[PDB]
């Protein structure tokens, strides 16, 4: 029969042998395995998404994006295993490079040197430059979505919430629900934005940088609106100029109802930090999204001077472009995964 793991079938042979459990998840099970072809250990995730239209959609979205991206700092798909017919296809197995750890697990346990912080940040921005150049927003950047191997190469993963940028359709009402991870949400999400512009990823990168400096999340809101008050407590009350950019009255009047708060200077929160890192942090964590630095300007910042090399920071060859019943989604997943057969 097929090899089994923790009371579940993991039908990936013959190429992939000698499995070990390494993780459950709400999306499915991850095992490591021996690739008998390349003679390396890989990671394999088993997904069973076809009973739910929502999992089908996220699965298909991420497959199409990762198959089209090719970049050293973005996780790739090595292989996809599934049944030879649509009728027999109940599960899909995705094969990726095995990564040692992620930035979330690293920060819980390790102090980072300024050299590591700088190198990690450079790789995040280098990968983000390629992503944005393709007109895609990640929208859920956080430490657990940044994987690392044993030599500190970093790869961005988890494109399940990614969208094509759509700035003309970004506006929305006060307190509109959002799905990405609370601590790393840009303030405009809670006020007037659907998160369809590149500036929301830069905010999340600024949060990750702050978290690398201190080993703890800088804005750990308990709930939707607590998140905003954590932000203003450090950045201070927005200026009149920045309020004038918020035209929705509910959002503007909420901010006007709050007590005045002054900015807390970064160097008081992070006394050990490199002052160039704090200058870049300041420009990433700007309240007003139109004043927030873009990814190419961040790469050119003096903090990153020993790595910056635009001729070695590739952009995508063409911008990326894409209500369906699950039956059609299943058919679409079948079609996209065909190139890995037999
Ligand atoms: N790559 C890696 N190393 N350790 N863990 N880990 N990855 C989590 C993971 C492993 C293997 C395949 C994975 O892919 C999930 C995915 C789901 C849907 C579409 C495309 C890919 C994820």
């Amino acid at each position: 029969g097929p090899e089994m793991v923790r009371g579940q079938v993991f039908d990936v042979g013959p190429r992939y042998t000698n499995l070990s459990y390494i993780g459950e998840g709400a999306y499915g099970m991850v095992c490591s395995a021996y690739d008998n072809l390349n003679k390396v250990r890989v990671a394999i995730k088993k997904i069973s998404p076809f009973e739910h239209q929502t999992y089908c959609q996220r699965t298909l979205r991420e497959i199409k994006i990762l198959l089209r991206f090719r970049h050293e700092n973005i996780i790739g798909i090595n292989d996809i295993i599934r049944a030879p017919t649509i009728e027999q296809m109940k599960d899909v197995y995705i094969v990726q490079d095995l990564m040692e750890t992620d930035l979330y697990k690293l920060l819980k346990t390790q102090h980072l040197s300024n050299d590591h912080i700088c190198y990690f940040l450079y790789q995040i921005l280098r990968g983000l430059k390629y992503i944005h150049s393709a007109n895609v927003l990640h929208r859920d950047l956080k430490p657990s979505n940044l994987l690392l191997n044993t030599t500190c190469d970093l790869k961005i993963c988890d494109f399940g919430l990614a969208r094509v940028a759509d700035p003309d359709h970004d506006h929305t009402g006060f307190l509109t629900e959002y799905v990405a991870t609370r601590w790393y949400r840009a303030p405009e999400i809670m006020l007037n934005s659907k998160g369809y512009t590149k500036s929301i990823d830069i905010w999340s990168v600024g949060c990750i940088l702050a978290e690398m400096l201190s080993n703890r999340p800088i804005f750990p809101g308990k709930h939707y609106l607590d998140q905003l008050n954590h932000i203003l407590g450090i950045l201070g009350s927005p200026s009149q100029e920045d309020l004038n950019c918020i035209i929705n009255l509910k959002a503007r009047n909420y901010l006007l109802s709050l007590p005045h708060k002054n900015k807390v200077p970064w160097n008081r929160l992070f006394p050990n930090a490199d002052s160039k890192a704090l200058d870049l942090l300041d420009k990433m964590l700007t309240f007003n999204p139109h004043k927030r630095i873009e990814v190419e300007q961040a790469l050119a910042h003096p903090y990153l001077e020993q790595y910056y090399d635009p001729s070695d920071e590739p952009i995508a060859e063409a911008p990326f472009k894409f209500d369906l019943p699950k039956e059609k989604l299943k058919e679409l997943i079948f079609e996209e995964t065909a190139r890995f057969q037999p």
